[PDB]
């Protein structure tokens, strides 16, 4: 009842900064996201013992793998938490409780592989879901925990509340398939830009958070170089596993995910930073001002970048 969470010092401070590092102590990431939703939301909005018992689920359908695993899980909810508690006003307490669980959710069970590889490989899930394959399997994950005994967090919410909480989570998972990214954030530019955007209009707002959603899913380029180096190694980690797994259905990977191409690494960080983050976070800058340190971390990553081609390291 009265039983708030606490962090030590210089987490309960760093915690509030974009930037934050979550540490790799695994056994404190379930108090940091608790904290973060007792902050977000309230410590009313969902049952300590069926939060707790959700999360120590959700953890468990997580997979050892080197990026996508419990680790990015809580990384993208605390992005999330960020941007809510910078833009306090402009969101309905049903969203403040839909987006940090989507984030919690959002990439459930995954085996370490692309949409493209299910499919090449010929995937069951690749049948049941033909398009944002791995995403679509998420959110099915999501619903799965959810009707387990004991773990129905949304429990209090009407008929009617559950199901937009259940819809927003739906769109927000669905949203982390980079390949609607593109398409999403060059809507939502124009419609900025000739100032046709509102916030009252339910499809504008699912565009935004579907945009909130990449920034997050994408936060280890806003991190501090130490983190942004390191988690690349993690990232390629997998691409280069993916790789391989080509190379034996008898197909020349990308070579992004060809661990013979290690030398054009930083060249295609660049791409990667042009291309996809900074795009990614000027227009969510534009949209929402407060979120402007994840650009302004993402740019100093970009030139360390730089700096990595240029032989100054
Ligand atoms: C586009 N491309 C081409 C090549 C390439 C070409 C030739 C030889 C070697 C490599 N590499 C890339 C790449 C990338 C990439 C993709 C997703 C992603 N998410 C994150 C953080 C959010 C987790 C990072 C940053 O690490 N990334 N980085
Ligand atoms: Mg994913
Ligand atoms: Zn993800």
């Amino acid at each position: 009842g009265l039983m708030q969470f606490t962090l030590p010092v210089r987490l309960c401070k760093e915690i509030e900064l974009f930037h934050f590092d979550i540490g790799p102590f695994e056994n404190m990431w379930p108090g940091i996201f608790v904290y973060m939703v007792h902050r977000s939301c309230g410590t009313s909005c969902f049952e300590l013992e069926k939060l707790c018992r959700f999360i120590m689920s959700v953890k468990k359908n997580y997979r050892r793998v080197p990026y996508h695993n419990w680790k990015h899980a809580v990384t993208v909810a605390h992005c999330m938490y960020a941007i809510l508690q910078n833009n306090h006003t402009l969101f309905t307490d049903l969203e403040r409780k839909g987006l940090l669980i989507a984030c919690l959710c959002h990439d459930l069970d995954h085996r370490g592989f692309s949409n493209s590889y299910l499919q090449k490989f010929d995937h069951p899930l690749a049948a049941l879901y033909s398009t944002s394959t791995m995403e679509q399997h998420h959110f099915s994950q999501t619903v799965s925990i959810l009707q387990l005994e004991g773990h129905n967090i949304f429990s209090t919410l009407s008929s009617s509340e559950y199901e937009q909480v259940l819809e927003i989570i739906r769109k927000a998972i669905i949203a982390t398939d980079l390949a609607l990214y593109f398409g999403n954030r060059k809507q939502l530019e124009e419609m900025y830009q000739t100032g046709s955007l509102n916030l009252n209009n339910q499809s504008h707002r699912d565009r935004v958070i579907g945009l909130m959603m990449t920034a997050c899913d994408l936060c280890s380029v806003t991190k501090l170089w130490p983190v942004t180096k390191l988690t690349a190694n993690d990232i390629y980690a997998e691409f280069w596993a993916e790789g391989d797994e080509m190379k034996k259905l008898g197909i020349q990977p990308i070579p992004m995910m060809d661990r013979d191409k290690k030398d054009e690494v930083p060249q295609g960080q660049l791409g990667f930073y042009n291309a996809v983050a900074i795009p990614c976070y000027t227009t969510l800058t534009q949209i929402l001002p407060p979120t402007e340190p994840l650009l302004k971390a993402c740019r100093d990553n970009l030139s360390q970048w730089e700096k990595v081609i240029r032989g100054e390291e």
